[PDB]
């Protein structure tokens, strides 16, 4: 009945005229997700990739990699002996690296705000599981359990010399040793590996079972909806080669003049760098590509030079200024003072009257980056804010530093999935633009001065 | 380079200056579903939910069931006899059957602009499946299969009580008989059902394997978007009994003075309104209740009098009217004249300058049909445009018709499911407010008039 607006995400709340000694109370269950399987089989990867993924929407999200623990407590690898199921006293350091590990994703989900905690292991026998199932039933968290099983010796192969030969665990090894040190090292579970069992044993567990690198799935009993998200996401990624390429449209008529917004055409420079595009598009040599762009003219312009078939997305206009679309950085100042002010201190959150913040944009570009996981080579040709955006969820970047990423104009990211994540290229196709880049930027109130 | 902005929808296209003899060519390859399973399965009812939910979000589905095919060809039903192995008459009649629907398919996806078609039938063998895949295959669709499978006789019994006892197949039936004829009918289909095989038989088929009522699935093999939207639907629906409410914030500044758009507050009616959506709410006496709003104010302060939590959804503000917003409708006409037209004879895919369409407004709206789904009891209290989006999915309306659905103000729609859909209950809370509802409303160009 009586709210008050927020005047930096303009959100409509209660005035709650507190009394005399306000109270406060505060800080859902939160939930830790357990990765089950052999060496060698993307846990680690998967564990960061859906990290990314959960903290960019918004979910504070963290991964307990048990292995970062052991590294940590006993110094430097010497060799796959350390895993040898008779090895008494490794056995013990690795289920005490176990339990400092638990230990911290308590203290992440109770404590420190945190709502998905990755317990990153192998946790490969059922007295493993049930440890931690014990441990998340005592702190009332909820548990979901990733296992990825893979029996193609090409694909584990493939998988050790991409991520493993190069880890810190081999930094004094070759090649061949690390190769056939991890072979020896995966061996050293398979006697004791009991997989999940949704039809009988774990049949009240709920979990995904990622089989031949996501060609079939095993799904038992979603929870909530973040369980729900987090199986449509793993069923939509792969791990096939392909590009993304990321760059706005031309340079526009309201890129001349510093007005935000508008639906305004290319400049004579932005046609240039079409075409520039195109020759650049050309040169990559790609079997095939698809083509996105906003429903922005701006964009639309820019893919027509390529002469390629182009899929529009609503979801790719420019973040939605409000009031202010149409205006100078200048007018707004002189005209919302306050709003360019309150802008300039919470960019992140900062919603424009009747318009958006980079928070909404996000949430608008979900499907999106879902669609793009699913793909193969794309381009996407958008604006500066989306960019951002979308840059911020490929560079693992926080909300915080996402407004302020530097995608410049006729500038194409290229991204290549590598490793645990991916390596960006920066490609200038050599057209002169302006720069649309703006970097961030008390006493009367305290007695005497 | 040089385009043109559709006058309706808003969209950038190539101007196409067609030559003295303009051609056109015309009209993603289309998809036949396969639904497989015994009898009492829920084959037509996931059938039809799945088909009203792809034509809500724009890919034109229809469902094929041979039931009504042999329904046309045999005038009434006697027995389960019709249905016996050895009834070598009535297996020529059903092949027949599925034959002249898979013929009616083939024309709805190669000729009629159809790209999904759902074939509805038990599709239980190896054999039969193995001639839809040919028929697939010969045509240039995609094949994906959904099987549900359900050995739970309590789950069986209440399925046919709830849809077979009350088909017309059993119109001269009490319910003692019918139940028996059908579970009858059902053993007939036991002895050659052959369930699919994705880790064998059928490793290369497109399938998803629905198991105890959506507890478990087997997902193999996604081949595009679509299949893996289909996928992910699938997952989130439940038959667990529930109730959804659907109303508007009471009504607004801006409704007394007839403006559309802007964000005002609750006038004298519409906050009586939020009373006595109070009282209603307490009088339903749900256990559990979820409580949704827009980031609108007054559907905020309309949830605030139910003194329940609530969630503030930005998907569910009203439609964004552009340029147009805070505007009376005949400020509109006055100053837009050609817009206003515009929309009037396309009020679906119209779309508002720097605004929105209703078209847009679904896209908008997916995230929060599909949290509805896996949800139970809800309150979703919306604005008129958003009210018609959703309910037009509930109810299964055509585009067409979703911009000109009746709701009005301090109304509830109470929404139950039961047999095949939603059953719909208005409840007037008997508070005065204006209507806003607006139905639908050459010459001299022509010689001589
Ligand atoms: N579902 C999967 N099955 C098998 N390998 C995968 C899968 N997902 C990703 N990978 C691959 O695994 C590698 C990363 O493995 P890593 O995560 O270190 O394995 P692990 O943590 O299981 O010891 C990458 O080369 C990646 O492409
Ligand atoms: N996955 C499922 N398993 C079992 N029953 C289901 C499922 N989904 C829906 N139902 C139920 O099945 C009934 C509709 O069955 P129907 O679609 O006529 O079966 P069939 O077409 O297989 O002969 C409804 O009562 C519905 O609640
Ligand atoms: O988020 P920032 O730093 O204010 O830049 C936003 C602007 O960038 C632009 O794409 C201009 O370069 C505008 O259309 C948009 O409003
Ligand atoms: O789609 P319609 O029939 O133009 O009605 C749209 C309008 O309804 C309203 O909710 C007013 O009742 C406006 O805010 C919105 O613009």
């Amino acid at each position: 009945l009586e709210l008050t607006q927020s005047r930096v995400q303009k959100i409509w709340v209660p005035v709650d005229h507190r009394p005399s000694l306000p109270r406060s109370c505060g800080p859902n269950s939160p939930t830790v997700i357990v990765m089950v399987g052999l060496p060698a089989r993307g846990k680690t990867y998967i564990s960061k990739k859906l990290t990314r993924y959960l903290n960019w929407i918004g979910v504070p999200t963290k991964v307990f990699n048990v292995g970062e623990y052991r590294r940590e407590a006993v110094k430097q690898y010497s060799s796959y002996n350390f895993f040898r199921p008779d090895n008494e006293e490794a056995m013990k350091v690795r289920k005490q690296c176990a339990l400092a590990a638990l230990r911290d994703v308590k203290s992440y989900l109770a404590k420190e705000g945190g709502q998905i905690a990755v317990f990153d292991a192998t946790n490969t026998t059922r007295e493993r599981r049930h440890m931690i199932l014990h441990f998340a039933k005592e702190n009332d968290f909820k548990a979901f359990f990733i296992e990825s099983v893979c029996d193609d010796p090409t694909v584990v192969a493939s998988n050790i010399m991409e991520v493993k030969i190069s880890s810190p665990d081999y930094k004094d090894c070759n090649s061949a040793e690390a190769m056939d040190d991890f072979m020896k090292r995966i061996s050293c579970y398979e006697a004791s590996y009991q997989p999940l069992d949704p039809d009988k044993c774990d049949r009240d567990l709920s979990l995904i079972k990622v089989i031949d690198v996501g060609r079939r799935f095993l799904v038992n009993r979603v929870q909530d909806h973040i369980q729900s998200r987090i199986v449509y996401y793993l069923m939509n990624i792969h791990v096939q080669p392909r590009t993304i390429y990321l760059c706005r449209h031309g340079e526009n008529e309201h890129n001349l003049q510093g007005r935000i917004g508008g639906d305004s055409g290319l400049s004579s420079r932005g046609k240039k760098f079409a075409s520039a595009l195109s020759k650049f598009v050309e040169e990559q040599n790609l079997k095939d590509l698809r083509v996105w762009t906003s429903q922005l003219k701006s964009t639309i312009q820019t893919a027509e030079a390529l002469r390629l078939p182009y899929e529009q997305w609503k979801a790719l206009n420019e973040i939605d200024a409000g009031v202010c679309e149409e205006l100078t950085y200048e007018e707004i100042r002189d005209t919302y003072p306050e709003e360019y002010a309150l802008r300039e201190q919470d960019k992140y959150y900062y919603r424009y009257p009747t318009g958006e913040s980079y928070q909404d944009l996000v949430q608008r570009l979900e499907p999106v980056i879902m669609e793009l996981e699913r793909q193969e080579n794309v381009l996407v040709i958008c604006h500066q804010a989306v960019l951002r955006c979308l840059l911020a969820y490929f560079l693992d970047k926080s909300a915080e530093e996402m407004p302020y990423l530097k995608c410049p104009l006729h500038t194409v990211l290229k991204l290549t999935p590598v490793a645990y994540g991916c390596r960006v290229e920066s490609i200038y196709l050599n057209v002169e633009s302006v720069c649309t880049h703006r970097e961030r930027s008390n006493p009367l109130m305290r007695r005497n001065s």
